[PDB]
C-alpha cells in the first residue's frame, strides 16, 4: 500500500532560473514607475550574454544594463572563475511595445475590473494538508535543500560552491482515503557547481552532513535512503556556460514538483492582465482555502480563459475523496466567495506590486505569505 | 455527477511552435549524418529573428542558414505581408559543444546500453481509453482544429489565415469507476492570425462552418456549446512579431493537455541522452501499453532519474482505480516487461533516427504511429 | 601632362550607408530631447537585422524600435521583395553608458569651452576651387549619379530599381600651378540593385540616358568615356542581405573621395565632444574659408588632439603651392581667425542640433550650406 | 621651412583592432583547409560579445569558437578583472554564404587569372624613403610604442598593463625637393588601459622611461618635446567594455597613418579576390619597388576597379616631384612591370597563404617582409 513519489528543485544560479529572476527583476523595475506597465519579458541566458525578448508598454524610465545585471550580481555571477560575471557579461535588448492587436482585444478602453484576460489558457491550483505549507513534501525538501546550498555558499561555509545547483528527492507515502502520508525519503540526488580545487568526497561528505542532514527531518531518513551526490563525478563547468538558461522552462519546479497537473502557462516577466499568472495564484489561493478552511484535505482546481473574455471558460474543483461534500458543492462554495476576472484578482492579491523578483526562485507557492498563501475565509 | 476540462493546443506558425519545430530540425539535420550527435538546442523567435542558443557535439556538417530557413518555409511564413520570412530573418547562432564536465559525466566511455542518464529528471507517461488514440478528448479536439485552420490554409480554401493559431476545448465529462466518459463540448475557443481585408464575421462564419463543424463529431455538439471565435477581435500582428518564441515553451500542449501529471522536462531539439525526451515517450509507451492490454482504462506512470546513473530511481504507477489489479501488480509488470535505461530505450524505439521534427506540431502522443505509440505486449 | 583620379560614392540603401543613417537617427533623437547628450552609437546591419551597439549617456527617452524603423523606412527598404523590410526586421539594442573614466578625462565638472577632446586622433580638412562646391568633381560627380538613381525610384520613373547603390567616377585632369583643372570624364561605373523583371539591357540603357545623361555635364563625355553600367550582370540580392552593413565603413564617400587625406575618424553616430566629428567639421570649414577667401586655391589642413585636452596638438597647413603666401602665413591667418577647441567649435557649428541624419548620404561636404560649409570671413 | 605632422596607432586590445584580429583568423582558418575559400566576415565587439556577420563560401569546417576564443587569448583579455575574457565572453554567429549574384559575377566559371575584381574600389600604394621600411617615421614610431606596451605587458615588467592602448606621434618634418626629412619628435600622446593598483605618477613614469626611452632614437628627443601621457588621468574601464569594436575601423592605422592617399577599402576578414585587400597590397608593393629601384624617393600610386571586371580602370602615379623621370614615364614602367589583375597578384603575392592575422596589429605595411613589402626589381 504505499507508492513512490519524486519532484525536483533547481538553485538560483540554474540557467533557467536566472532567465526567471532577470524576467522578474524586469518586470518590477517596470511597475515600480508605472503600476500599469504591460509586460511580457523572456530572457535567454547563454555563455556571457543575456539577451531580453518581448514586449513591454510602459511609462517607466528602466535602465535595462542595471536590473539584469543587479540580478545576475545577487545570484553570486561575479568573476569569470565562476563562468559568468554580471560586471562584464553581454546585455542584449530585443523588446517591442505589446502589439496592439493585442492591446485593443484586452485592455485598451476597459474598465480595469472588467479588463479581458490577456490570452487563452488553462491553469491549475493545488494544495496537501501533507505539510504546514500545503505543499507536496518532495518539492518542499527540494527547494529547501537548493536554498541551503546557497545559504552555506554565501555565509562562507563551503565556499567551493557556485551558484548553479540542482536536486531531487523522492519519498515514500502512503494514502489514506485519498490523502496522503509522507512515511520517509527513499531518494536524494544533488548536483552542485564547485570550484577546480574541491575533491569530490569532501563535497559528498559536506552534501550529507551539512546540506542533507540540516533540511530533512531525521524521522524521514533511514538507513535505506539513497544518496546520489554528485551524481556526475564533475560540475566545474556550469550557469549559461553548462547549459542554455530560458524564462518558463522551470514550470514544475515553479508550482507543484509534478502533483496535481500543470496548464502550460509560466509565471516570470509578465504582469497581471497574464492570466498564466493571476489566475494561477488565484486557484493556488482558492485551493489552499478549501484545504485551510477545512473542507478538504487534497484539492486540485482547474480553470481556463479565453482572450478578451473577463470571466473564466469553465471551472472544476476535484478533492481526491477527502471532503465530505460533494465536488459539485465544493464548486458552489468557490462561485461564492470567489471572482476570477483578473481584474478582481489584481485587486485581491495586489498583483501591481513590485515583489515578483523574490517569487522566481525556491517555488511560487508555499512559502512567504504571500497574498495567495493566505487562505479567504469561506462563507457557505 | 459531471465536470468540465480544458484543454488547448496551438498551430504551426505560434512563435513558441515554431522554436520547437526548428530545434528538431536541427536535431534532424545532426542525426542524418551522425547518429550519436549530442544535441541541446533551444531556439528563440522574435520579430525578424531566430536564434539558436546551446550545445551541440556531433560530427555532422550543418547549414544552419539552411535548416532554419527551410524550416519556416515549411511553417508558411514566406512574405513580410505575413509578419515573418524565412527568405530574410535575422538567422543568429550562439552554439557551443556540449560541456566536457556533462559528457564525461554521461557518455564518454560508456557502453551504450549503460550510458548515464543526460541529467536528472521526473517524467510522466499517461493514457486513457476515452479515444482510440489513447489521448484525451479536449486535446485531441484541440490538436485536430489547428490541423485543420493548417489545411485549408495550405489547399486556398480560406487564403485569409496566417499561421498563427491557438484552440482550446472544454469538454463536458462523466467518470465510471476512475475512467472518464465524454459527453459534449461545452466551450470552444478558436484565435488564429489573418490578413488585413477579411472581416471578423466572415472569419466567425469560415471558424464555425468549415473548422469546427469539419472536425467535432456532432454528437458532441449541441445547442448549449459555447463559441468564442476571433475573441479578441483583431489578430492581424502575429507569428513572432506578435509573441516571443522558445523551445519547450508548450510542454503541456505537447504532452497531455492537463490531463494526468508532467515532471517538466521539454522535448524538442534534444538527442536520446536527454531523459526528459526518451523517458517520457518510453513512459507513454509503458501506460500506453498497460492500457492496450487490458490491464487498466486510464494510466499514470511517473520515473525519475538522477544524471550519470543509467537505471531509474523511482518507478509508479497509478491505475485510477480503473484495474483489478493492484498498482503494485501492475509495476512488476512493468519492471518484468521494461528496461528503462536510456541506452536501452533508443534501441527499442529507435531513438536516433531523424524524425524529430515531425514530432514537434500536433502534440507528440496520440498520432502516427510513431514507436512509442505501438502497445508492447506484456507478458505477465 | 594629364592624370587619371577615381573617387565612388553609394547610395542610401548600401548596407554601410544604412548603418550611417540609423546611427545619425540615434544621435539625432536623442539630441532632439537632451542637446548635451554623450553618444557613440554603432550599428550593424546583415540580412534581416539591425543591431546597435556603443555608448549613451543621455537624458531623452528614446524608442529605438520607432528610430531605427523609421529611418530604414525613409531608405525604401518596406517589403520582403527587396530584402529588407523596416516593419518585420529584427532591431537589436547592445547599448551601455559612456564609461565613467572617459566621462571624467572629457567632460564631467568641466566648463563647456574648455572640454576636453572626447578622444586622441588626427583629422584633415580639405577644398580645391575646381568645383563650386569646393570639393572635387570625382566625387561630386559620384553623389550625384547616386542621388539621382534615389529621385528616380522615388517617382516612380524606374520602379524596378532598388535602394542598394554604388558609383564611381575617374576623371582626367590637368595640374596648373598646383590646382587640377578636370578635363574629361574617363570612365563610370554604376551598380544598382533592381527586381527579378527587368533585364539587363533595359538597365543599361537607362542608366546612361536617364542617369548618367541627367547627372554629367556633356562638356566633360564623349566618344571615348567608358562606361560599365551593371558589371557584375545581375544584382537582386542586395542591401544587408548581400553584404554586411557597419557604421563608419564609408569614411572616404563620407569626404573627400580619395583626395587630400584622411586622419581614420567616422562621423555618424558621434555627438559633439568627439573630435573625429566636431575637429573634421572645423578643418573642412577652415580649408574651405582659405579658397573661399581667395588665399588658396587647394588646400589641406590637418589639426591632432589628445583625450582629456581641449587645445589641438598640431595644426599644419599645404597648399599644394596654390598660393602666393607661405604655409606657414597661412598657419598664423588660421591660428589668428579659429579657435578649434570642440567646446567653442560646437557653437561656432551650432553642433548640438539634430541635423546629422541628414549629414549621413551623399558626403558630409561640398552640400546644403551646413555651417562648416559657410565660409568665414578671414582677418589678416 | 618645417611642418608638422601627426599619426596614430592603437594596441593589440583596442576593441576595433581585436575585430580585424578576429576577422582575421577566421579567415586564415578558412584558407587552411580551402585556398580558395570566399571569405568577408567582419566582426563586432561590445562587452562580453564577439559577434561575426558577413559571407563566407568554403569547404573548409572550422569551428567558431574555438578560433575567435583563441584570437582573445592571444591578445590578453583572460579575465573578467580585465574587462574580458576569452573563456566566458558570449560569441554569437550570423554568417551566410557569398551571395550567388555576387559569385556569378566574380568568380565562377572563371578561369583563375581572369577573375573579376570582388568590387568596384579605389585603392592607394605610398612608400618614403625617410626609413628602412619605406613607411612615415610617424606612423612606425606609433606603432613600435604600441608593440613595447605589448611586450612589457607579455614580459611582465609592467604587470600593471591591459592590452586596449593607444599611442600618437606628431614629428617635425622638413621637406626637400618633395622628399620628407625627419628632424625631431614635437608631441608623444599615450594612452593605455591599467589596473586598479597602479598610481598614474607610476604610470606616467613607466610610459617615459621604460616606453619612448626604448623605442624613440634619442636624435629625435629633446627638452621641447610634449609628452601627454594617461591624458585623461584613469583608464580602467577598457577594451570592448570601454568602447564598441568594428572591424574595418582602423583603416588609417592599418596604412601610412594620414600620409599618401586611401581609397576607402578595409582590409581584414577578406579573401583576395577583394580587391580592397590584394590591390591595396599590390599597390604598396608597386609603390615600394619604385622607391627601393631608385626611380623616385616618395610616391602614391592610385589604382581602381570595376566588379566582374579583372583588370584596373585606372592607374596613376604621383611622385611628389622626387624623381627624374616623368609620372608618365613612371606610369610606362608600372605597366610594363606588373599585373594588377586580382587573379595574378593572387600568385605574385601568394594570397592564399593563411598569413593574415598576423597583418591585423602594428600596420599591414613595414614589416616583417611579408610579399608585398619585397621590392620587384623593375625592367624598363
Ligand atoms: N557537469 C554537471 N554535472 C551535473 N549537473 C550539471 C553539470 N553541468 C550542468 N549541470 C546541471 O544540469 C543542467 C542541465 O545540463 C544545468 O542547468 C546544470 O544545472
Ligand atoms: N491579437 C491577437 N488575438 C488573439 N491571439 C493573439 C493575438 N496576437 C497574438 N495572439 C496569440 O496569442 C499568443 C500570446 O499573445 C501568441 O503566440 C499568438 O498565438
Ligand atoms: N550582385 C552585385 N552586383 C554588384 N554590386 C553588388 C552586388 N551585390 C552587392 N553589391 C554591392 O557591392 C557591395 C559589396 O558586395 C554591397 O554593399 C552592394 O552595394
Ligand atoms: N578612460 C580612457 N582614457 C583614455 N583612452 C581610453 C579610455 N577609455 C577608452 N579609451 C581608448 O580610446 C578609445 C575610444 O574611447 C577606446 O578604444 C580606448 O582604446
Ligand atoms: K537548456
Ligand atoms: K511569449
Ligand atoms: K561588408
Ligand atoms: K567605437
Ligand atoms: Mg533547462
Ligand atoms: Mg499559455
Ligand atoms: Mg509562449
Ligand atoms: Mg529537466
Ligand atoms: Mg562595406
Ligand atoms: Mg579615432
Ligand atoms: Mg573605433
Ligand atoms: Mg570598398
Amino acid at each position: 500500500g504505499t507508492f513512490l513519489f519524486t519532484s525536483e528543485s533547481v538553485g538560483e544560479g540554474h540557467p533557467d532560473k536566472i532567465c526567471d529572476q532577470i524576467s522578474d527583476a524586469v518586470l518590477d523595475a517596470h511597475l515600480q514607475q508605472d503600476p500599469d506597465a504591460k509586460v511580457a519579458c523572456e530572457t535567454v541566458a547563454k555563455t556571457g550574454m543575456i539577451l531580453l525578448a518581448g514586449e513591454i508598454t510602459s511609462r517607466a524610465a528602466v535602465d535595462y544594463q542595471k536590473v539584469v545585471r543587479e540580478a545576475v550580481k545577487h545570484i553570486g555571477y561575479d568573476d569569470s572563475s565562476k563562468g559568468f560575471d554580471y560586471k562584464t557579461c553581454n546585455v542584449l535588448v530585443a523588446l517591442e511595445q505589446q502589439s496592439p492587436d493585442i492591446a485593443q482585444g484586452v485592455h485598451l478602453d476597459r474598465n480595469e475590473e472588467d479588463i479581458g484576460a490577456g490570452d487563452q489558457g488553462l491553469m491549475f491550483g493545488y494544495a496537501t494538508d501533507e505539510t504546514e505549507e500545503c505543499m507536496p513534501l518532495t518539492i518542499v525538501l527540494a527547494h529547501k535543500l537548493n536554498a541551503k546550498l546557497a545559504e552555506l555558499r554565501r555565509n562562507g561555509t563551503l565556499p567551493w560552491l557556485r551558484p548553479d545547483s540542482k536536486t531531487q528527492v523522492t519519498v515514500q507515502y502512503m494514502q489514506d482515503r485519498g490523502a496522503v502520508l509522507p512515511i520517509r525519503v527513499h531518494t536524494i540526488v544533488i548536483s552542485v557547481q564547485h570550484d577546480e580545487e574541491v575533491c569530490l568526497d569532501e563535497m559528498r561528505d559536506a552534501l550529507k552532513e551539512k546540506v542533507i542532514k540540516a533540511v530533512v527531518p531525521a524521522k524521514y531518513l533511514d538507513e535505506d535512503t539513497i544518496y546520489h551526490l554528485q551524481p556526475s563525478g564533475r560540475f566545474v563547468i556550469g550557469g549559461p556556460q553548462g547549459d542554455a538558461g530560458l524564462t518558463g522552462a522551470k514550470i514544475i519546479v515553479d508550482t507543484y514538483g509534478g502533483w496535481g497537473a500543470h496548464g502550460g502557462g509560466a509565471f516570470s516577466g509578465k504582469d497581471y492582465t497574464k492570466v498564466d499568472r493571476s489566475a494561477a495564484y488565484a486557484a493556488r489561493w482558492v485551493a489552499k482555502s478549501l484545504v485551510k478552511g477545512g473542507l478538504c484535505r487534497r484539492v486540485l482546481v482547474q480553470v481556463s480563459y479565453a482572450i478578451g473574455v473577463s470571466h473564466p471558460l469553465s471551472i472544476s474543483i476535484f478533492h481526491y475523496g477527502t471532503s465530505q461534500k460533494s465536488e459539485r458543492e465544493l464548486l458552489e462554495i468557490v462561485k461564492k466567495n470567489f471572482d476570477l476576472r483578473p481584474g478582481v484578482i489584481v485587486r485581491d492579491l495586489d498583483l501591481k506590486k513590485p515583489i515578483y523578483q523574490r517569487t522566481a526562485a525556491y517555488g511560487h507557492f508555499g512559502r512567504d505569505s504571500f497574498p495567495w498563501e493566505v487562505p479567504k475565509k469561506l462563507k457557505y
